């Protein structure tokens, strides 16, 4: 059912569950889930039980034709939207090709939108995963040492600086998001072209006259056929186009990594006396700018950051309290 | 539904899940999943609920024929694409054979593409599994001994050298990938031949005249039949051919084992004082070249390598810090 | 769907999962899975949704006959391939019997191929299971004692010798594999005979004239019927015959137990000083020859064998290292 | 599908899984699973998707009759195999009754074959369960005491003797197996009678003339009907009869409890010095003869029996080794 | 399928699983499962895929009537077995009412048979549950104290006596079993009356003449209708009646609580020296008579009772052995 479909896609997890670590920050998962599942959701809505009257093409055989003769006419003209010579139409052969393969094309866009998140989930996900969990563990060790002192060389600061120098991972990230934006724009171009079709493009005339039926006495020369659900495809197309047009500015915002403005989440550790590491922050296209965003995603999960952020918040309203907080 | 099919194949795990150890390195799993599942995905897309109008062959019986007489004509000509004498066609009997058994042939290619990964998952997978987990355990023991020293005979170096001498496992690996490449090229040849068919090959004429109906007064001599979804098969064929043509250079890259260039992942252990083992690396077709790749897959999972790689990265930006890192 | 069927049989576990111990060595599981599941897979492929046009037999009733009268003709002639007198055919009654009961016969061969692995999984599996896990535990105890010595009577050697004397279990194993080979050859004989049928054997004429219709004025004397999917059965038959013809040499290789040549897997324990047991190996048809093969299957899982095999491999490139390896 | 059915019954567990203890010894589970599931398997094979052409009875209404009039004729004669007066047939009313209720009768035999294993699984299963696990625990305690001595009153011997005196449980067991054998013989009698039917018993003539249609001008006096799949029922009947005829000697062998000849499995404990209990064995119809068989099923699972049997086997090739074995 | 139905009801658990404690003793679960599930099993067998020819009522419209006109006739007469005036029949309106609502009536009997076990599983199950597990725990404590003594006031004896005085729980139990017996007898009365119907009760004549069709020129006055599967209902009715007639003596045996004769299961604890409690047993309708039966169900699960019963059994073939048994 359509409601079972809605629970399957919109209200279920879908590509959201896949625990301690989150290697796909906010917006990414949101953008990927909407962009991938909305062609799937709208295809499945296109052919729901309630909305599909029946056979997609009907062709108006004469009354003299039998049941299976009309079945031949319908099935032949369904197959004969493909070849050029068999049919004539005012719009042309290309919009009928789009009408037949609308769900194929939208599923192709869904898979194409799934490709850059997948290439992220293999090529760059283990590196960000291992590096971020190591940084979380090291920061927990630093706070444990500070708490022990309250009751030599900071590895985290220099390991943060050497990734400030590197920019391979951000190049992978911006390549993923740029491919996603390009595919969204191409899907917008297709959906705008498809919805802008006259809606008489589904109307066409086909002749069942190839082969021996070219020189048969009693067959109609041509058969009026309509591709049913083309209007449903156009309605779902404008819906998909509207949602993708809303989604594309979010992706363009996602491209600008340094503008995202993490609100001094790493600066909270600078307040502690022992933790002299991680004072600075990125101001450009580097790996560290992306590490700051994945940190700002995953740092609330850290044991110590929440306590030290509470210590910072009460200041926002002497470090004796920190010893007391433990 | 087509969307349920897409979630079943593209977005689900498929042949990806099957934890601590990964005995199928990157690209392999990617190439195997795409090459195996894309014939499955495109077959299931070929006969989706929306795209299938109904019966695959219709044959245009006369109006005088009843419903089940036309059913006989359709079913007989479906069966009679097989035998040579029963039908005549401009293209021939072979393309009609391909049209009837297109999903059989693509599933045969999917299983044939699944064979070399399966022969890897039995013949060579236990050996690489046991050897790699032993190497991981030994390297963890070496780092534990080094950390204990900081706070005689390295088995790993000589056990690495004796596999430098051996080349049975790489012969198995290159045999698997060569069989995969050969099957991909054969599938490309078939899909190029199938898509290059004129698309009037589906059109054919069959006579329901074998047996007693040879000398019956009132039956048509021949019946115009079209194999519906042959154009859908050709569209999915060019899609499969395009994806496999993209996939084949990746397999050819996968053949060249020593060119893969692990970026001194084993050299990180040379920096430690106690770990004097594993200084060198392969420069040819040996088992060690494949062990380096499986190592570079699985070494990020190792406890010690990540810490010692952080120690190497800060140098990239005295070993006192290592004692401090613990 | 056919792709769901393929994931159910070829790509899923099937008779592969059913952990620490493997009481069905390599090839056995491979041969059993292919031989059992390929009739199942090809039957399910025979009647897939895409390939089945509809009713399996159609019979060309006259136009005067109604819908349910033609349904009677089809259903009667389906039932009347059984009895001899009701029909006449050029090939005979036996090939039509095979055409009706092709999936029954191939499923019978699948179950018959499943019988010897099942009789192995009950009659001989507990004995090999208990004996092999006891041998693994005893060898682990021997290596633990050797490691303790490095830092009286070997039970394993004499318990190995007394099974060298016995040959009941190998008789059970060779009986299982001989029954499997005989059933494979019988299936090859059937599939070769079935594929060699002319493919006009499906064509036959039946008379709906038994009982009161013997002396009815207006019924045709005989009705041209074709058994649809017989050509599909013949194509799947030659596929099954080709795969079984490939499989039979593997079973014949599996019969020769002593020729299998375990590569001194038990000899690795002879290198240790304390482990003076298990020096020799079989050179004939005994239980010990089969125990060597199940050992060579399961010995990589053993804790100590991998370490001592690494010690042997570095030698292949004084036992001081063993004390160091621990 | 038929292959899904085969995986559901033959290749799945079925009545095999239902861990440490096995209260249904070998052959019993085998005989119960085959005898119960083979009527189920052959019924489900009788009405598979491929083998069922459609409606089971067709009756050849005149061409003047409409679609639903022929539907009435088919449905009425299906119902009117029951009453005697409505139909006439050469064979009689009883074989048509068997043809209509063949799957009911075979399922009745399946449930009747399931009754004695069920009455075993309630009436006698807890007693054999508790007694056998107590005997296993006591024998483990005896070997633990013997191992402690190596490094007064044996309860097991007298508790074994008092069950030598009793014979209630063996009476229950032989009653179960005798009921199973009697039901197998009755099923063999039915299947032999059913297969021996002429196969024109399915042919019969029925009159739709009860009630107001007795005195209606235009209806045929009688309608030629065939019960389709009766030949399929006869083929499956001879298959079931052959398998049950093979199964019945196994049940007759299962009746003779003392002849089963446990190979001195309890005598292995006599070799130990401390374990002076359980020297003798049954030579008649007693509870102890059945306890020996359930012991010989479950004693390989025991920790100590395997070690002491290894000690016995090396002798088969001074008890110093036992102290060493531990 | 019918075989899937059989695995769902007969061979699966059904109302058998619902672990340490069993608050529904033997026979109860057996009687409840058979009595509840056999109407369910026979209803599901009544409308299996193989046995149902199609529409349950067919009515023999004239040939002039169209397809949907005959559909109206069938559907109207199905609805018009309800009202008295619309139809006339030799048997009457009541047996046609039973024929239409046979599965409703048998499901009503199944639910009515499920009511007394359900009222047991709420009203009396917690009390017997808590009391029996407390008695098991107290007896285990008594044996632990006796074993400690071997190496003041018995609460169990007086707590057993005060429930000897009470009879509320046995009144609930006998009310449950009496309601079950009464419902079984009522179902037997119904099934005997239903099977004793002439089997021409399914034959009836209905007039589609209410409303505007009372004064329409061309409709038949009355239509011969048969309710198909009424004979199947009668066969399943005699099967259900036979099984319930067998079941009713078991329920009548279950009513006599004190006659059930627990074989001195509580007397085994009297043999121990410390356990001076629970010497006597019931000889009438009391709560203690039911507690003895639930004890004899659940006492084999007790740790100590099995050991002390082994001590009693060897006597059946000085208490020094008990100290030795521990
Ligand atoms: O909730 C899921 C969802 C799916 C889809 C669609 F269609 F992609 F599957 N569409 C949605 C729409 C929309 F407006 F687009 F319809 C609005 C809101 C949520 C939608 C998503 C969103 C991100 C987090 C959870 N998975
Ligand atoms: O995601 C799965 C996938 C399957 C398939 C197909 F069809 F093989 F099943 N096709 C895919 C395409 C394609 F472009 F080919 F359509 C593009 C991207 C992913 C595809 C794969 C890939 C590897 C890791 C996870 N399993
Ligand atoms: O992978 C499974 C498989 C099944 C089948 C079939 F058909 F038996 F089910 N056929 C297969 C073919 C074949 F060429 F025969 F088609 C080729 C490769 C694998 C096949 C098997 C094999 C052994 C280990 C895992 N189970
Ligand atoms: O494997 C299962 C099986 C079921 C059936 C049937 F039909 F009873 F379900 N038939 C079988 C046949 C037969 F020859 F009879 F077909 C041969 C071999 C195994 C069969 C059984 C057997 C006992 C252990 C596992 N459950
Ligand atoms: O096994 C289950 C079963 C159900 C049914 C029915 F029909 F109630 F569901 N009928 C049965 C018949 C009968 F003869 F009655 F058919 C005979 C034997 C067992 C039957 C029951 C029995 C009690 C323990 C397990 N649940």
């Amino acid at each position: 059912a359509i409601a079972q479909l809605a629970t399957e896609y919109v209200f279920s997890d879908f590509l959201l569950k896949e625990k301690g670590l989150r290697l796909e920050l906010a917006v990414d998962k949101m953008v990927t889930c909407i962009a991938v599942g909305l062609p799937l959701l709208l295809i499945s809505l296109a052919f729901a039980q309630e909305i599909s009257i029946g056979t997609q093409i009907s062709c108006f055989s004469p009354s003299s034709f039998s049941w299976r003769q009309a079945a031949f006419v319908d099935s032949y003209c369904w197959a004969a939207v493909q070849q050029k010579n068999s049919l004539q139409s005012e719009s042309g052969n290309l919009p009928l090709w789009l009408h037949k393969f609308f769900p194929y094309i939208l599923l192709l866009f869904a898979i194409l939108l799934y490709l850059p998140p997948l290439f992220w989930r293999f090529a760059a996900a283990p590196h960000i995963c291992s590096d971020l969990k190591f940084i979380m563990e090291e920061l927990d060790k630093v706070y444990n040492r500070a708490i022990k002192a309250a009751k030599k060389y900071p590895i985290v600061e220099q390991y943060l600086k050497t990734k400030k120098n590197s920019n391979n991972l951000i190049i992978k990230y911006i390549s993923c998001r740029l491919l996603t934006l390009i595919i969204i724009l191409l899907a917008c171009i297709y959906l705008g072209y498809y919805f802008s079709l006259s809606s008489l493009s589904d109307e066409f005339v086909c002749s069942i006259k190839s082969g021996i039926l070219r020189n048969d006495s009693t067959v109609p020369d041509q058969f009026q056929c309509k591709l049913i659900a083309v209007g449903i495809f156009q309605l779902l197309s404008v819906i998909n186009l509207v949602v993708y047009v809303l989604l594309a500015p979010v992706v363009v915002y996602t491209l600008f990594v340094p503008f995202r403005q993490k609100t001094d989440v790493l600066k909270v550790y600078e307040i502690l006396p022992t933790f002299d590491v991680l004072h600075f922050k990125s101001e450009g296209y580097n790996d560290l700018s992306l590490y700051n965003l994945f940190l700002e995603e995953n740092i609330s999960e850290v044991k110590s950051y929440k306590c030290l952020k509470v210590l910072e918040n009460i200041k926002s309203s002497d470090p004796m309290l920190l010893l007391t907080n433990l």
